[PDB]
């Protein structure tokens, strides 16, 4: 059976009244925007509120397997920082006592592990990010507790080389699940791996983009730990912003757009006037905007599901509950079967 793991967004109050729809459709659930370790060493929950204390409550209540997912992501700056990697995993009792902390929070919160969520390691502190990992796996494991990593994705062993701080073998082999961050491929300012010709705007998640991350992926790793990821938001490039599932058709139907559909991403795409694109590294301004929706579709869900499917995968991962509706995940279980 499929590992189907959704990251609640805590900061959207949606997230715990989703998965009390929701939450059958899930093995477990990673406590999202609510975690995170700093550059001095310390676990902070400082993301926490009430909507997350009433999903741990809930999901305790159904048996739903819980991870806190632990970032290095900089509350002081609204950032992903690798200031945090670089301190951390460089200092033997910095190191030391972020895995106590794991663990404590582990064991007292009554959750069954970690999901570490470090995306800015450096590639100078590769072997330090092995070391670091394949401790706080072996100390979770000694308490009765799971990991599960959350990876950007790397296209091979070399490429590219800002990402050759992930030893996806050592990482795999350390962790019960290594979830694949299968998502942001282009945005307003940037065009991931060398896919859609560099341009933006283009798919959130692209199939063919998917498709060479996990097959990469499951050549390093056991692709029965391997996760898929899905990401339940799309782009408006009109306005340069992030919108959720839940909006795509209200923004259609504002904007009275045109839906079309791209090949080699399989995504679809809604637009209200002429799009011009753009390039990686060419930055999204007002003066650049486009009358261009990126969303997703219950095909384009169930194409990209599939994939599990294809590739032998343990299972997939959704970024994240509280974006999304029923449809969602009908169009998710139905990429599954
Ligand atoms: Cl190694
Ligand atoms: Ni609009
Ligand atoms: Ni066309
Ligand atoms: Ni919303």
């Amino acid at each position: 059976a499929p590992f189907v793991l959704a990251y609640t967004d805590g900061q959207v109050e949606a997230s715990y009244s989703n998965l009390q729809a929701f939450h059958r459709n899930l093995s477990a659930v990673g406590l999202g925007s609510t975690y995170g370790l700093t550059v001095t060493g310390k676990l902070r929950q400082d993301g926490m509120n009430e909507t997350t204390q009433n999903i741990i409550r809930f999901a305790k209540s159904q048996s739903l397997p819980l991870y806190p997912t632990v970032s290095d992501y900089n509350e002081d700056i609204g950032a992903f920082d690798p200031a945090i990697s670089h301190s951390i995993l460089n200092d033997r009792a910095l190191s030391a006592g972020t895995v106590k902390q794991l663990v404590k929070l582990a064991k007292e919160g009554g959750f069954a592990g970690i999901n570490l969520d470090f995306e800015k390691v450096e590639p100078r502190n590769r072997a330090a990010f092995c070391a670091f990992v394949k401790t706080l796996g072996n100390a979770l494991h000694a308490s009765n507790k799971k990991l599960i990593i959350s990876i950007p994705p790397k296209l091979s062993d070399t490429e590219p080389e800002y990402l050759q701080g992930y030893d996806y073998k050592a990482l795999g082999a350390a962790v019960d699940y290594f979830q694949v961050m299968t998502y942001d491929q282009v945005g307003p300012g940037w065009s991931s791996g060398g896919f859609h010709n560099e341009a933006w705007p283009g798919p959130e998640s692209g199939f063919d983009w998917q498709q060479a991350l996990l097959s990469y992926a499951v050549s390093r790793v056991p692709a029965s730990k391997v996760l898929a990821g899905l990401p339940t938001y799309g782009q408006d490039y009109s306005i340069g912003n992030r919108v959720h599932w839940s909006a795509y058709q209200e923004i259609i139907a504002e904007h009275r757009a045109a839906i079309h559909r791209d090949a080699a991403s399989a995504t679809p795409y809604a637009t209200w006037g002429p799009v011009k694109s753009f390039v990686d590294g060419v930055e999204w301004t007002p003066e650049r905007a486009q009358p261009v929706l990126w969303y997703d579709d219950a095909a384009s869900i169930k194409t990209k599901t599939a994939l599990v499917t294809r590739l032998g995968l343990g299972g997939t991962s959704v970024w994240a509950m509280g974006y999304e509706n029923a449809g969602f995940w009908a169009a998710l279980q139905s990429g599954l079967k």
